[PDB]
């Protein structure tokens, strides 16, 4: 029974909601499929799968800019080694809990596991808040964790990366004191510039990724993104280069947004108006409405995309930017597919809706994991000891994507259009049984 | 002020009922120091004691007589390193968590201070019942546990010991598999055999402790326990070997009891009537109702020692058995002095009683402390590669509950007599503090 | 002069026979080139070829189902890590010692020299008998066994892998033991499951090497597959891939065989008609005959294959399948080439005549390494973080074959054919000695 | 069962002689103890404690005087890590193989487990031979080994020592390529010189343990050495200090010896003459007109209490016959086995202590743990704070002896001993789990 035995797992967290929120998920979807699997059921599988084969927590002591001596808690979950080393970002911000670092390594576990690359899960952070810190203040904490993390990482054990909270800036600042500290320069951060180890492709990946998984799963019902209207929503890493890459397969992308508007652009982008657009984004002062006021293009200010008729819907802006009420839009304004770039943006009744009216959904669990799966490129490149072209990576990348799309395919269902979500959900699991069941009792 | 702390402190572990319980008791009764030494409260240094320098939560996978695979979580609290290596027990109990380790891995941070020795605080276990479980299935479960915990102890890192289920043959079982895998054979448990670098007057050594702390605790105040009608309650190691030092003390003691009934024998235990007490407590079923009979002594069944009338109580058996009712009747009947030598038997609506009405109160956090500090010689002794003889422990281990009285009673008030719960939190605090300051930020 | 050698070397270990034979039978092999060339003898190098770098033997102890508890003992050889990492196999079965373990890998040392990768020599095994051994006894002998073996080998030092008594299965257990106690997910195994590393082509490796070395062979003498009538022995693993490769570079595939007789096609194999061999083959009970039967071929009861005439001959059944009497028959049928599948199915006597008479000949040592390489190639794929594609893999192994083939024609003097014999046996003895007389006195 | 227990650890090495004779004479000891208490043989104790825990062999490639490379094979028999880490010493000689090592190794992890000091057993060596090779050879072949055996070793890990062919030059080449290489000054051998770590009472350990251990077993039976008459046989190192230390309890040792005979003195040894003993037997005898006898042994003079300290089976059946007559009262044994097993039985049935070499010998293994201790404490004991260590020590030994000694007229100290050291062994197995 799924009931009893989310309710037993729940019995050693009774308190944490995200984690047993994020066990449910994947145990309702998987549930169907163990019935008629039995292979997956033995060893105590499932009882193996959520308790995390270590978590660290630990203290931070720092000092900030009033020299006043702070306190502040972090933790590294190592959920899982079966597939490789343990693989997740870190993330900073005072609403970090050990409940939401499980749920999200547990989510990186199947996540990575799908990239077909050998990358375990994990996932880490603190309630350190970087908001309104100074450069100082960040080095100092980021080096004040590394002096307890650095003994519990490597390059065949753990590999770390950014996440809200740690950039491109905090990745430098922490990789730099485990190399100090370990006396080490393998590869033990990923998210790395590209004057210490760093790939090409990283900022390009998601977007990308996004678009590639997407065009497998039209090509395969009959389509293409070639001449289709497409609405990306969010005008961040994401949106923009999932922009770029859909301009290139000959689709007119008509909008973009920010978190209080929208433009529309019924032409559709180019590469100049692009360049315009991620230029006024990129300072924090531009916004979306003077990009359209720049190029007398119609603007809603305080609405999304979804009221408009499009072929694509790309969400790539947030969490629950796209409910059943928009869901009605799109399917009645002749929707065809709609693919996650962002983390969660459909909400389940949408994604229902969407499901049950034909329309395609690539799911962000897969459809998103390109950053993750650059990730392991760049982990690649670094043991190679040899940097990579970016035609090159953008290549493996794209041969990476139509192999999560396969996978997907493969557990998908026997319907006249593949489920993703089942699919998804099914292909990172088995890759992650199998290698537990392979390795023995540990 | 203090409220204001412990509300903050809580923020972080919302639901940590029994570790907010004890930093509650800690700082209460720390609180008026720290107003007339403000450096104690320099640095930041409250909120850097409350977090643990690490804990290790993992996963133990092991299979049962059934050939059933089981799933347990386990913990390594590693509190405080300020003085020495991380050092404290380990619990196999269905009730551990997090938040009872944290709170026992506190204590055991203050205890171990007391002693004088160098030694940190720790704490761990996991939620494995050992209940019902084949000496087989024990085995492999200790065994499951170190294949991850060996990496994170050592001589001079953190050295555990045993705790409620987990007796000599599991520390002997951990210890095992600890010397397999590091290949190393220094001391990284306490509570080992003879047979494999154990100490001489490890079981006397709680008991024989509250006997000396007792002593000198009543000599401060003008007494003795020459002469003395003591009530012992309990017949396990603590409560057999307190009788046996109380004895040689010149003490008339006429109590012992199990959890079915308690022996009563005014003419007082000799050492012959000890001997064969021990003797029967020492099989599987011996009842003290048999050790009753085989004297013709008076035995009540269902009964605690409390109602008889005596100068001297001494709690040795479990956990709050003195009560209210208890108090005032033994305090009706004029009882001088109580110490604990089980873990806090006294509830603290009874311990309230009993300072209020100039009753002398010695806390097991001090007077039980006999058995931590003995642990600490076991180390010295392994670590010297010659054992000492039992004449030579049991002075040491007099000399060192001497210092831990002697410091209760320096920071234990100038009233009629010393408040040792008082004495005892500052004395624990303070030592553990200086270390903390003069070791910078880390 | 050889016998002195090899009477002072016995002496240290006079009774291990399997060893003594193998140093012979190298040393004899070796002795014409080492006279003709002393450098090769300078430097007291046979005297240090023959004595292992290091041994350990070591205890294991494990319960079996009936909870008694067994005592085994296990090995580990580093015979030579001149060129690499100590490479070998590990062996379980009642009859493994010392002797046959120094002599499997001191034979292992100059075969992984041969295939031209950077691979040490070694091998190991325990007298455990796996036979009639449950899933739990061997999963408990695994990791009781890897409870010490773990801390002598690694990625960069020894990468142990399957061999009698130890397949997938058991290579998974000890894998996993040894990234559990490890705490590092590094490639310390090959032949591990592709759910955790495995590599593809394995299956196929030593028959498509086969088919590659002898390509290189023919074509170096005038002469290629295409067109070819080739009769192969044995319907195992090595022949069902060597049929498979051998018919895409065209040749005509006439025989097939088990231990009960050969089938013959004049009109040569398909892949119709492979595919179909293969799933006879794959049950306990289906035979060659049934194959025959099923497609209407000729089908010669307790016979070999070696009577029809054939260009070439590719004996992939078993050691001494292939005598004298059965090279005049293909001899005085014409044949242009033998290649070996098994392990030494070639008499020496009949080697001899196939030599003599202008017959190519490719020995095993060369020309069945395509296994040992596809080790190599898993090794690297960890190495890079990356899994290939089969194609990928398959062309890899391809490049080696030729590599091999390359060494040898080194090797393999200047007459009108090359030697190969002689050159596969110069050339991996050539390569261990070149290193050990570079890297000095150790 | 004792012949089919046998029968079946020999299986696995057919063709360890010395190894096979070691497990056979340890098991027929202990058998009769065995068949009475069940509990040490259950867990398949018996079949552990013979296999070892781990054996290294490996190569030592070393550079003669003549410039010719050399090939030799070195091993470290880690036999017994129950107690605590490997304990046991080197041996370099031609004739050493892994039969000879197993057999010495094994019967060490029951010796250093009688000191009752925390000590595993292990030993180790190389076919290497010492003899005719420089100083300059002999350091290169240490250093070769170590630049292997340092990654094995270690304090709490395995501290070897000399023995055969290792003497006190050859364990400071390898303590130092340890030191070396590890980067890390503690002890990892013991017999060390006293310039680096070295302890003192080292030469004086094995006789002085022997007198130590003779007086509590006296005492216990109401005598001691005061006043009594003792003969001692050698006059090498265990025979000098045996002599130094039983004068200093008050007895009259009137005999020494060596190869050529024995010479005998009535007035007994005084402290002046025993040093001049030391320098130089019958040239000491010319040079006190003291009675000599030629190619015989000191067993015919009437005594009270007989130290054979010179070699295997020296105590004869006749000679205890003579001993016996003379009215003896205890032997005790310096050497290592001096006292054929015929004399044993008939001294302990004729009433007669008698104390067994593994356990009055005993001086030289507690001294080493002396040693390990020092370091450990990082302080040097002057030589009585060492003395009456080894002191408290031997009586520590007597005292594991008596409590499996039985309870007879007179314990039985070879019995006493046997099981001691086994017990101590099998109960830490025991509680340390399946390993």
């Amino acid at each position: 029974s799924l009931e009893s035995f989310l309710n037993h797992v729940q019995k050693r967290d009774p308190n944490q909601t995200e984690f047993a929120q994020a066990v449910r998920e994947v145990m309702t979807t998987l549930w169907p499929f163990l019935e008629q699997n039995p292979k997956y059921r033995q060893m105590s599988l499932l009882e193996r799968l959520v308790e995390p084969e270590r978590v660290i927590q630990f203290r931070v002591v720092w000092v900030d800019d009033r020299n006043q001596v702070q306190v502040n808690r972090a933790w590294r979950v190592q959920f899982s080694s079966a597939i490789g080393p343990y693989k997740g970002g870190m993330r900073f911000h005072p609403s970090v809990n050990l409940s939401i670092l499980k749920f999200l390594g547990f989510e990186q576990t199947f996540k990575n596991a799908l990239t077909t690359l050998p990358m375990g899960g994990g996932k880490g952070g603190s309630d350190f808040d970087p908001k309104g810190k100074s450069e100082g203040e960040v080095m100092r904490f980021c080096q004040a964790l590394m002096t307890e993390l650095y003994r519990h990482l490597g390059a065949d054990t753990d590999v770390p990366a950014g996440d809200i909270g740690v950039g491109g800036r905090e990745v430098g600042f922490m990789a730099g004191m485990m190399k100090k500290l370990s006396n080490n320069t393998a590869c033990v951060f990923t998210g790395k510039g590209l004057s210490f180890g760093g790939s090409l492709i990283r900022p390009e990946a998601t977007g990308y990724g996004l678009v590639y998984f997407t065009e497998a799963m039209l090509k395969r019902h009959g389509m293409g993104f070639e001449g289709m209207r497409v609405s990306v929503s969010g005008s961040g890493n994401v949106a923009q280069y999932a922009i770029e890459k859909a301009m290139e397969f000959g689709a007119r992308v008509i909008t973009a947004s920010d978190s209080s508007g929208t433009v529309v652009d019924e032409s559709g982008f180019t590469k100049e108006k692009l360049a315009r657009l991620i230029e006024i984004k990129s300072s924090r002062d531009g916004r979306v409405a003077d990009y359209a006021k720049e190029f007398g293009l119609v603007y809603l200010e305080g609405q999304q995309p979804w009221s408009v008729p499009v072929d694509i819907a790309l969400p790539c802006a947030t969490q629950n930017e796209l409910d059943v009420d928009a869901a009605h839009q799109l399917i009645a304004n002749g929707v065809k597919a709609v693919a996650e770039g962002a983390n969660m943006p459909t909400t389940i009744e949408a994604t229902e809706l969407f499901q049950q009216a034909g329309v395609l959904f690539a799911p962000g669990k897969a459809a998103n994991a390109g950053g993750v799966a650059t990730s392991g490129l760049e982990m690649a490149q670094n043991a190679a000891r040899l940097g990579w072209k970016a035609e090159k990576v953008d290549a493996r990348l794209h041969h990476i994507m139509l192999d999560i799309h396969h996978a997907c395919v493969e557990h998908g269902g026997e319907g006249e259009q593949t489920n993703y979500v089942q699919g998804a959900n099914i292909a990172g699991f088995v890759k992650v049984a199998d290698a537990m069941l392979a390795q023995g009792v540990i």
